């Protein structure tokens, strides 16, 4: 019968790496520029910028 | 490691000056000519003008 009779059952590899699931495109045209996002290298741990009050 | 290294960080002078932040442009046109921005005065701490009744 069905049991006496070696049932292969079927398989596969997707390969599909699961991907973030939030909502992260906010940035500039997204945010019409309110988030501006540049690659703008800067040295130290800090960036600073006096201006007159 | 960066311990050992010195950060100088980074500063800037734009002195941007801070100025008014109240809408004051209502002269002429933006106000309809309801209020009016005169460049020319008139001489003497008051300025009489008599017209018929």
């Amino acid at each position: 019968a069905l049991s006496d009779l070696q049932v292969f059952n079927d398989w596969a590899y997707k390969t599909m790496s699961e991907v973030l699931d939030q909502q992260v495109e906010l940035f500039n045209g997204a945010t019409r520029g309110a988030i501006i996002l540049r690659s703008a290298g800067n040295t130290g741990d800090l960036s600073e910028a006096a201006f007159w009050a």
